[PDB]
């Protein structure tokens, strides 16, 4: 699982109003010239984006099997419900999911993803305590090959000859997946076409990894 993920956003103050309000205080820690939330067993830390650059990112949180509507009506409670094809919601067969999406004010595309079968079913009321973990985060890189290579090097799940260089490939399994692809794929949901902006990652297992601004993965 993702233990830290590191961001960067121009809105800096109007993001931290934002996962103040959506999270509430215990999760959410005002820093300098950055803050962390708390989303289960990973943290977030979006720090303040160089001028002149408008960082987003598309950041899927793990919710539990049992949880989707109510997370769905939760999220609609910070804004407008996105929108694919007229749906509200998808379903994802690859991921066996549901998933459902809004936007931060940085323009970041936050889903929440209920793994019908890759996550615990929680016989208790959902609520912002309730959010998992990270499940998806977006690699966007100015070399998949090369990205897709060095995170094989890194001991991480990667079937190098599907690898699709102009394509969005999904990373991982169980819960987690890196969502590794070029830039300018339109992300399912959202005007906004994929963009590389600059991130580093610390995994559960000690592995770390940065995208450098320029789009080069690094381990
Ligand atoms: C292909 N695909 N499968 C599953 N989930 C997504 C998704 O959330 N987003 C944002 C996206 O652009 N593409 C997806
Ligand atoms: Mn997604």
């Amino acid at each position: 699982s993702i233990k830290q993920l590191t961001l960067y956003t121009a809105e800096l103050d109007r993001m931290l109003a934002f996962y103040t309000n959506m999270l509430g205080a215990q999760h959410v820690h005002e820093q300098a010239d950055a803050f962390t939330i708390q989303l289960g067993v990973s943290q977030i830390q979006f720090r303040a984006a160089a001028d002149g650059t408008k960082p987003f990112y598309h950041i899927a949180i793990n919710i539990a099997a049992n949880h989707f509507q109510e997370g769905k009506a939760w999220l609609s409670g910070f804004g407008e419900l996105l929108t694919e094809n007229d749906e509200d919601q998808a379903y994802f067969p690859f991921f066996n999911a549901y998933s459902c999406y809004v936007e931060d004010p940085s323009g970041n595309i936050i889903e929440l993803i209920s793994r019908q079968q890759a996550a615990p079913v929680l016989d208790k009321p959902f609520s912002a305590d309730q959010l998992l973990s990270i499940g998806e985060i977006n690699i966007t890189t100015s070399d998949v090959e090369q990205a897709a290579t060095r995170l094989k090097q890194a001991e991480l799940p990667v079937k190098l000859d599907q690898i699709e260089p102009a394509g969005l490939n999904f990373i991982g399994d169980q819960d987690l997946f890196l969502l590794l692809g070029p830039p300018g794929r339109r992300w399912l949901f959202s005007e906004r076409v994929a963009v590389i902006y600059p991130l580093q990652m610390e995994l559960d297992n000690g592995v770390s990894l940065a995208i450098t601004e320029t789009g080069e993965l690094v381990i």
